[PDB]
Parts: structure tokens; sequence; C-alpha cells
DNA sequence: TCTTTCTATTATGGTCATGCTATGGTACATACATTCACAAATGTATGTAAACGTAACCTCTGTAAAGTCATTAACCTATGGCACGAAAAACCAA
């Protein structure tokens, strides 16, 4: 039990929650757990920041949806999280890995 | 040895219930005591005082437990300072 159960509500608001960004206000809110809430679960049981975390989530959940043959490939970042193609593109410094190539695979 | 013509007790119901009640007389004289009904006195009786004790009973000071508020410092919004991770510019390979 840390700051009355924000663990077994974190999850599930990641998993339930739409495209929208995840930032300070955006989930300090609703979350029930202000910044402090939050801060200590970020430094204890992840121990990484937000922006890399909330990126990896996004490029784990893509991995999928790009071996799902679809070939809008625009929309595909567009309903995971990523407004923009551009910041997406995170992808060449997390795998050094082509957008289509591995779209290929 | 046996069936008719006489001499005497049982029997047939109560339910719905009725008024107004007696009917003739036929001797006294002594007698002695049981019983009812009142005088008057006893005896236990009832109702009026007076003494002790606690049914107590409020009053007040001391012991005790319960709400609250002096400390003091634990954490917690702030402030400043330094990494950190994203986002865009740059340049190289094909």
């Amino acid at each position: 039990t840390i700051s009355a159960q924000v663990i077994d509500t974190i999850v599930e608001w990641i998993d339930d929650n739409l495209h929208q960004p995840l930032r300070i206000d955006d989930i300090a809110r609703h979350a029930g757990y202000s910044k402090w809430h939050l801060q200590r679960l970020f430094l204890q049981y992840k121990g990484e920041s937000l922006g890399r975390y909330i990126r990896e989530r996004k490029l784990l959940l893509a991995a999928r949806d790009l071996r799902d043959t679809d070939q809008r490939v625009y929309d595909i970042c567009l309903k995971y999280g990523f407004d923009s193609q551009q910041t997406f593109t995170v992808f060449t410094r997390t795998f050094n890995q082509p957008p289509g190539a591995y779209r290929k695979e």
C-alpha cells in the first residue's frame, strides 16, 4: 500500500485511456494522487522518467499494429498517442530500425 | 281323566297452559315445674398519652478520571540548482 493504492489504478488508467498524452496536469487530477503521489512511485517502482516510459509503452503497443498489416502508417502513431509523425519517427533513437523495414517484418 | 262360564288387576300421550281456596263441632278442676324476660356485677376490652431508635438526609471537603491545550519537531508546500529526455537541425550513405 503506497499512497492508498495508486499502483492498482495507474495501470488501469493507462490501459483504459485513449491516445491522450500523459502529463503532470493531465494525470494529476482524476488520478486521486498529485505530483508527489506519482514522483515517489516513478522513483521507486519504475526508476525512469515519464517521457521515456510512455514512449516505450507506445512503441511496445505499436509493435503489434505494425505487424497487423495496416496500410495507413500515418494513423498508427496517432491512434496510440504520438500527435505528430516526426516525433514518432523516437523510433530512430530507440530501435535505429527502419519504420518501413520493421513494418515489412 | 279334561276345556268353557264365572271372580278380580293392569291399560292410553303430553305437550301449548288456565283461575280463587275452605268444608258442621264436641267439659272443666287442682298441679307442679320448664322456660322467657329483666335486675346487677365481672372480665377482658378498646382508645388516649409518652419514651428510644433509626427508617435516615442534606451539607461539604478530598480523591480520581476525563475533555482540552502549553511544548517541539515531522513532514511538506515552497525556493534555487543541476541532470534528463524529447524535438528539431545537420550531414552522410545509397
